[PDB]
């Protein structure tokens, strides 16, 4: 039975490096995999097929004409532990939606047969941040069931968590889209870790994993690679084959419940991210005070 | 006449914070301003207002059944130096484009007589990051003139002017919708100012002027303010007033040549932010190596 995944989050927070690491380690531990990229900069791939870009559906429909004019072989390139790889491109700047694109991609790839072929995972690396109609596509024409949230013990990745939660609350009647968990990827900031399962435990979810810093991502990365291929026996390949570990094994999968400003706010504030704002000094100049 | 104009760029870069204390200067200036927030976090109007967050059309539109149902004494606010204050809230999450929402908020106040109503200035603070159709928007409707780019010396800043840069681009032949130059908020890294000022001129316009990074601008945004109101004297207060100043005088408005990946990685590589990528490492494990 294949399980139709999705990875959700914003961007600038390393969510492409973490989901073909996961991928990565999937593929080690016997899994076939196919991820299908959905941000507008095609960087989902690029670290399992060794590729500087890899080349998009969008890019390829422009150069054939129409997107019923490419041949699969030509969109699926296979790369590391045969994972199977898409990259379906970004909006095309001033017209289009992110949306439609990506639904445009989900579509060629059914009646092209790439479902079907034998398959344990989809995984779709989607854009999380302003969750409009069109990032919210995959979840409401339910085309990934379990959804992953990266993020990290910062305000701006954590409000995108809540978004993409709140995405999911929408179509919960429609179908079977549901949260699988959040992902922490580390900025090394303090009480980080303890920060996403409070958070975790306030959506209904859990921190499903704790993907650390480590200098080994980059190295790895630099060379167009999963720390997974390139350092089989370091601590971080071991994170990753832990995250993939319990992906495989999860059975916690939710309709979250989605937190107020205020409440994203007590949370940053008790674990030390936000400061407490003193209220006599706003609006009053340097001279007041 | 009424100067229409759009400030575009990504979050985390701080292009809210300009565009309140540049749109400051401009009050204190004597301009007569409208900010138009169109930005998914509420944040574009907080320091002119002193508040902690402006209601949104969006919200209000929630509470009063459908926008007709509000009065624009309600939308809009004046703060500092009278400066007339908007937010017209993020797209609802999971539904809706953002952009639509967008346009009905410049409807909603273009009939009832807020442009009209004596001004030198308008500001829509727009998110432009993925420039999808509905972010694209106020460019197609030509609601907005001079679009001015915050950006910096970034890698995902820099896309994404040059995105900002194509969607102008995309509608050059049905209106007036120019690029008046790109606005540098610091990050302080080593040669930020020389390649913003060479990205302007591979794009073909300006770098209007070079925000840095000073601590004042830190201690009037925690008070809820602009460094125009907090500290008229302060060396960052004539920084945004000679940016003011240039934007006022400013002739330069041109439909932009957009870089390709390649050349947006030389200018990156020539500068320092970029490493030159060794080839011979591509693939290949800790081991081979
Ligand atoms: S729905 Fe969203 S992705 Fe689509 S055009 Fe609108 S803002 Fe863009």
């Amino acid at each position: 039975a294949m399980r139709q995944c999705a990875i959700y989050g914003k961007g600038g927070i390393g969510k492409s490096t973490t989901t073909q690491n996961l991928v990565a380690a999937l593929a080690e531990m016997g899994k076939k995999v196919m991820i299908v990229g959905c941000d507008p900069k095609a960087d989902s791939t690029r670290l399992i097929l060794h590729s500087k870009a890899q080349n998009t559906i969008m890019e390829m429909a422009a150069e054939a004409g129409t997107v019923e004019d490419l041949e699969l072989e030509d969109v699926l390139k296979a790369g590391y532990g045969g994972v199977k790889c898409v990259e379906s491109g970004g909006p095309e700047p001033g017209v289009g939606c992110a949306g439609r694109g990506v639904i445009t991609a989900i579509n060629f790839l059914e009646e092209e047969g790439a479902y079907e072929d034998d398959l344990d995972f989809v995984f779709y690396d989607v854009l999380g941040d302003v969750v409009c109609g069109g990032w919210a596509m995959p979840i409401r024409e339910n085309k990934a069931q379990e959804i992953y949230i990266v993020c990290s013990g910062e305000m701006m990745a954590m409000y995108a968590a809540n978004n993409i939660s709140k995405g999911i609350v929408k179509y919960a009647n429609s179908g079977s889209v549901r949260l699988g968990g959040l992902i922490c990827n580390s900025r090394n900031t303090d009480r980080e870790d303890e920060l996403i399962i409070a958070l975790a435990n306030k959506l209904g979810t859990q921190m499903i994993h704790f993907v650390p810093r480590d200098n080994v991502v980059q190295r790895a990365e630099i060379r167009r690679m999963t720390v997974i291929e390139y350092d089989p026996k370091a601590k971080q390949a071991d994170e990753y084959r832990a995250l993939a570990r319990k992906v495989v094994d999860n059975k916690l999968l939710v309709i979250p419940n989605p937190i107020t400003m205020d409440e994203l706010e007590e949370l940053l504030m008790e674990f030390g991210i936000m400061e407490v704002e003193d209220e006599s000094i706003v609006g009053k100049t340097a001279e007041e005070v």
